[PDB]
């Protein structure tokens, strides 16, 4: 039950926090979404602000002052073998997968407590709990994320805040549809069980879900979307 | 979307398994529900089998033929420790939650694939990531069939059948307002972080969606569904 | 420090059982092994007893009085999809990988109580974090036993008795050199990091570990020997 | 077997990282410690290096030029709820517990290749797995460091060199028996099933298996050394 809820998505021009945007839309959120891209952001028919967190993120929170849902998602950092990246590399995923998020929950975290209610979503990967073998940057920048929001999840559940992650497979948004060639593409599909990369909007409707007054009793928890990919049992 | 979809829940005239029930009813659909306690389900208000899986289960395959969602769900074995658990307890448990579940899949699982949609959902216990420490037969037994739906929801991936489990934490079932004393709930309901026992339809709703044609891409998963009380991050 | 223990090492004529009673022998414990074929017992230089792990329990109890050391272990159950795996299949694996472990742990529990020091240690498999995809029988069994050691742990830490299962990866046991050609040996081989199967003294090593007095305060875990193949983090 | 192999480990003038130090040193390793306390330093009886690791690293690899076995470990970092913890607390520990550790890797991992042998161990925490509710900076950052040491293990594998943590509980380090009253202690005390916390040799014995010539085919694991507190049965 999510008619008038206000609603903030990260790196949401396109792909994933895209399909979140919509949905949440649809089911009649208001909803601002965020991103680099002016002109993606225009013609995306949502509220926008356009926000380079690194550089700017009072800018942010000046021009969306209050939110009972928080879904945060980013870019993917650089993907390589552990000569290939370097001490910086591991600095900016850091930083932007990482502290910078914090950053803003610190930010919209208040007002939540206030009324009793509230949603934080992060959007990760399956990664996480399937290492991928050159996936350094991210892998331990999204552990590290979603530790601190496991760590939370203790101290405002009984303010009625949920705090999930959602870590989805292979997702066909336009930015995988480029990183690969066709070849990659059907290997990689052909180890999926479901023999399938996700619809962005597959993986959406489980952020939806979580985001809704149904989800009221799961909290600290991650929720693989990968088609069954991941073997890890429990 | 599951109007006009069949479903059969078992251990549902009570409960969670009845909240189950009620929820995929109101959602549109045909839902046989199934128990030992025939007077229970004539008042369920639901069409039921009266069914008992410490034993014989044909009566149950006679009385329903197909169906496109399955929803595992069994009465709680004997507590206790060590000394005060016999072979038999084991046996028991081993029988009613592994075993005859086992049969259960493999009797409704052609039909779905002969469609080429399906939902197996197994309604488990927070107990299996945080293993409560005198429930030494219904542990076990579970992570045994936890174990065999992992495993199974590989191969029925590519024929669109999902397979998950619902672990739900403290709930307030009729059957756990009688299991406990006043002292003994607060103690508890003092120890989750949400500092309360989820209503039934909090876990029903979970086990709704995941039943649901937005769960597509979610398979080989156990939800969590307890109030932020389990402690591990993954 | 395992001069004069007493030891049990299950299904150890071959394999990796074998090593593990060769190298708790060389380190001075008096090591008793059992298994279904007399000849290769007679020819182990050990001392033995002839048991299935399905009928001859109460000879085995007779002939091997007390046990400071016990080393659970058996052969693995059949594999295959599930159309092509009976109710009998599951329920054999169920009896021999788990509740005739229970059996044989109940057994020889009290007099390791008694002493305020003991050491059980169950051999299972990596396909127990990381399941594969026809191992239905063991995969699900292995959790069973797994569930039931991990709470067990918890009651019998004070007594002094230490409780864990070490989880081998590939190894180069004769068995394996039989169930698998060369063209599968090297596919295989070529998806651990290693780039190789385990020697069975590498996996017996970890096991004689966990048997010393060195691994005193290491309970309820499971330790992982797979050259690195399991993708789990944690 | 680890005589004559060169051995640097951090933090080690006292606590477990002295446990550690100690032991390799009675095993015939050529042992180098470094923290920051020189007067302590000095008193061990080791080949020592003084260092604040955001500033000394080039210290440290001048004067410690290869090494065959790296025990990475650091002091806890500050323990807060959400509200008394800064960005700057999050930023230091992400420094010191991940970024920090990962230029010390980069350094000596190229000798290993080289040798064809090596041994990397972090120790890390219990709380990674079972993480405590006031913990947040170092819950998160030891994740982030598991998360990269695991994605690292895959990628060495190939030339002998193994990645493991270790995750003690708690343990009687001179420092905890300051940080924590009787009172606390004693309760805490009452919630570990081994009914003590660990002697820091009871740690030390498990990281100097990870790093003898036995423990080849472990890697990609950490091992959790805690009296059975955790409750994760996998
Ligand atoms: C969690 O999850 C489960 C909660 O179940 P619930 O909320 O539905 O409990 P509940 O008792 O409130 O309802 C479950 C229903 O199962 C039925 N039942 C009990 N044993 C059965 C058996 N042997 N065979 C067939 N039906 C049986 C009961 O008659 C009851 O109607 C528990 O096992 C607990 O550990």
């Amino acid at each position: 039950g999510i008619r008038d809820k206000g609603v903030l998505v990260l790196a949401a021009s396109r792909g994933i926090g895209r399909a979140v945007a919509d949905v949440l839309s649809q089911e009649g959120a208001e909803v601002t979404i965020c991103a680099r891209n002016e002109e993606l952001l225009k013609r995306s028919g949502h509220r926008y602000v356009v926000c380079d967190l690194r550089k700017d993120l009072d800018l942010l929170f000046e021009k969306v002052k209050e939110v009972d849902i928080l879904v945060l998602n980013a870019g993917g950092p650089k993907a390589g073998f552990f000569d290939e990246l370097t001490n910086e590399d591991f600095k900016e995923a850091i930083d932007s997968l990482f502290l910078n998020m914090i950053k803003i929950v610190r930010n919209y975290l208040p007002a939540m407590k206030e009324k009793g209610w509230g949603r934080i979503v992060a959007i990760t990967s399956f990664s996480v709990i399937s290492p991928i073998e050159n996936l350094y940057t991210s892998n331990s920048a999204r552990m590290a994320l979603t530790g601190f929001l496991k760590t939370l999840s203790f101290e405002v559940a009984p303010y009625g805040i949920t705090v999930n992650c959602v870590a989805p497979g292979w997702t066909e948004t336009e930015r995988v549809k480029e990183l690969l060639s066709e070849e990659k593409k059907k290997q990689v599909e052909s180890q999926i069980p479901m023999r399938r990369m996700a619809k962005p909007e597959e993986i959406a409707s489980v952020v939806a879900f979580l985001c809704s007054e149904k989800a009221s009793y799961l909290t600290g928890q991650t929720i693989v979307v990968d088609g069954g990919l991941s073997k890890f049992p429990l």
